[PDB]
C-alpha cells in the first residue's frame, strides 16, 4: 500500500506503465567516484560479516539460516531447504564477487540472522544487453522480522554493486512490489502422489481415489528421445549454441557465456541436471532441472518434499510436450516428488496434457533503475534459482 522504502528507489510506481519504446535506465550517467564508501549502519548490537561461501563453516551457517527462516508457502506448511552443496553452486559462477555475499551477525551470540547475496550476470532486457547483479536469498531471522532490516540489506548490497559500476539489477520475489516486469504462475506436476496426498500437497476426492490418482500420474520408463544422456564436460560448446540460440527470442534472458554454461549445466549429484541429445557431434536437445527440497513442517512421516525445478529445455527433434514428458521421467528416474514449473518460456502449452495442476500464487520478475513495458511471462527467458 505505502511502500515507504521502495518509493525511495529508481524502480517504477505502482501506477506507472512505459511503451515499448522506452528501455533505459531510471538514473544514467552514474560515477563510481561518488558511491558511498561507507557501510550502512546497523542497530546497535548487529555487525556486517562477509560471508566465504567457499569456506565450509561460513557456508554452513548460511545453510542454518536459511533452513530455519527462509521462504515459506502462503499457508505455512513447507520451507525451502536449499542444501550446503546447492548453496556453494548458485553462488560462486563465473566472476562472481565474495563481498555481494553479505551477512549480518548479532554480535553476543556470533550469529547469523541476516544474509543477502548477488551475482553478476548479462541480462538482455527488450534486445539491449546490461551487466547486472542478480540477487537472491535475502533472509532476516524470523524473530527480528519487520524491523526495517532488510532494507538496510538491500541498500548495502545497492552499494556494493555499486562499487564495480554495476547500476542494474535484476530479481524475483513472490510478494508484490514496484512494480514487476512480468508475473509468472507456477504449477506442480505430481510424481509421488501418495506422498503429495498424505502431507497435504495434493487432494482427492470422490471421483479421484487414490487407486485413480496414482494410476493418472503413473508414467512409462522410456524416454521419447532415447539417447538423451548426462552432460559432459564436451558438451559444453554445443548447450552453449543450443540454448544461447533459443534464448534470443525472449525479451528477458541471460547471455551466457561458455564458462557460465559450463557452471549453471554441468551436472551436480543433488544439485543440477542437464541431459542432453546428442547427433552427429551436435547437441540437438537439452533438458535441465535443479533439486530444491522443502521442509515439511511438523509431519511425522515425512520430514522433506523432494522437489524437482524445471530450469532450461530446448528441442530440435521432437515437440516441447514430448521433450517436457521426458524431463518428468527423468525427474522420476532421480527420486524426486514432484516437478516444479513457471508458466515461463514455452512451459505453459504443455501444462495441460502433461497433468500439471495450478499452484497457489506466482512468481514476480523485476528491474532495479531500469524503465521498460511490462510484458506476459511467455516473454520471460530466465529462471532464478
Ligand atoms: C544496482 C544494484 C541493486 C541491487 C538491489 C536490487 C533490489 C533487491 C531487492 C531484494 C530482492 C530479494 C530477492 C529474494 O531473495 S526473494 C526471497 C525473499 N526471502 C524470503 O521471503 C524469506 C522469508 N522472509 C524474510 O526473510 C523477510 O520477510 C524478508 C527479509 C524478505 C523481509 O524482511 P521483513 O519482513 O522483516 O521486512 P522489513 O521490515 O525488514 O522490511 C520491509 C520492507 O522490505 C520490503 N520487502 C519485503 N520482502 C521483500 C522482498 N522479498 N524483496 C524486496 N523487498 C521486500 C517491504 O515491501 C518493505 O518495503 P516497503 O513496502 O515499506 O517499501
Ligand atoms: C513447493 C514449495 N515449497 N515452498 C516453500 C514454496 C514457496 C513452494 C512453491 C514453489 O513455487 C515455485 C517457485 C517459487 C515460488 C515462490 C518463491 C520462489 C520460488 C523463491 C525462490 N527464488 C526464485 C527467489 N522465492 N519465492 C518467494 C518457483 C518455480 C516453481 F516452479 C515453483 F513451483
Ligand atoms: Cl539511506
Amino acid at each position: 500500500p505505502d511502500y515507504k522504502f521502495w518509493y525511495t528507489q529508481p524502480v517504477p510506481k505502482i501506477n506507472d506503465e512505459f511503451n515499448e519504446s522506452v528501455n533505459e535506465p531510471f538514473i544514467s550517467d552514474n560515477k563510481v567516484e561518488d558511491v558511498r564508501k561507507d557501510e550502512y549502519k546497523l542497530p546497535p548490537g548487529y555487525s556486517w560479516y562477509v560471508c566465504d561461501v567457499k569456506d565450509e563453516k561460513d557456508r554452513s551457517e548460511i545453510y542454518t539460516l536459511l533452513t530455519d527462516n527462509y521462504v515459506e508457502d502462503d499457508d505455512n506448511i513447507f520451507r525451502f531447504n536449499y542444501s550446503a552443496e546447492f548453496l556453494l553452486w548458485a553462488l560462486t559462477s563465473p566472476n562472481y564477487l565474495k563481498t555481494w555475499h553479505i551477512g549480518v551477525k548479532y554480535d553476543a551470540s556470533n550469529k547469523l540472522i541476516g544474509f543477502i547475496s548477488a551475482i553478476p550476470t548479462d541480462i538482455c532486457i527488450h534486445k539491449r544487453t546490461i551487466k547486472m547483479a542478480e540477487v537472491n536469498f535475502l533472509c532476516v531471522h524470523k524473530t527480528l522480522r519487520s524491523k526495517r532490516l532488510a532494507p538496510v540489506l538491500i541498500k548495502e548490497i545497492t552499494r556494493r554493486i555499486n562499487l564495480e559500476n554495476i547500476w542494474q539489477a535484476i530479481y524475483t520475489a513472490g510478494v508484490y512490489l514496484p512494480k514487476p516486469v512480468s508475473d509468472a504462475r507456477y504449477y506442480h506436476r505430481s510424481i509421488n502422489v501418495k506422498k503429495l496426498i498424505e502431507i497435504g500437497f495434493s487432494s482427492l476426492n470422490s471421483r479421484l481415489t487414490m487407486s485413480r490418482a496414482i494410476k493418472l500420474y503413473r508414467v512409462e520408463d522410456t524416454l521419447n528421445i532415447k539417447n538423451m544422456r548426462l552432460m559432459k564436460k564436451k558438451d559444453v560448446e554445443g548447450v552453449h549454441k543450443l540454448l544461447g540460440s533459443y534464448l534470443e527470442q525472449f525479451n528477458l534472458y541471460a547471455v551466457f557465456t561458455k564458462e557460465e554454461i559450463a557452471h549453471w549445466f554441468l551436472p551436480i549429484e543433488n544439485v543440477i541436471y542437464t541431459y542432453v541429445n546428442e547427433e552427429n557431434g551436435k547437441i540437438k536437445d537439452m533438458i535441465s532441472f535443479y533439486s530444491l527440497p522443502s521442509q515439511i513442517l511438523g509431519n511425522d512421516k515425512y520430514s522433506t518434499l523432494n522437489a524437482a525445478y524445471s530450469f532450461y529445455n530446448v528441442t530440435t527433434t521432437a515437440t516441447f510436450k514430448q521433450l517436457m514428458q521426458d524431463a518428468i521421467l527423468l525427474a522420476k528416474r532421480n527420486n524426486f516428488d514432484v516437478f516444479n514449473a513457471l508458466e515461463v518460456m514455452q512451459n505453459k502449452s504443455v501444462f495441460e496434457d502433461l497433468k500439471f495442476g495450478e499452484g497457489d500464487g506466482s512468481l514476480k520478475y523485476y528491474l532495479y533503475n531500469w524503465k521498460c513495458a511490462s510484458f506476459a511471462p511467455a516473454h520471460v527467458g530466465i529462471v532464478l534459482l
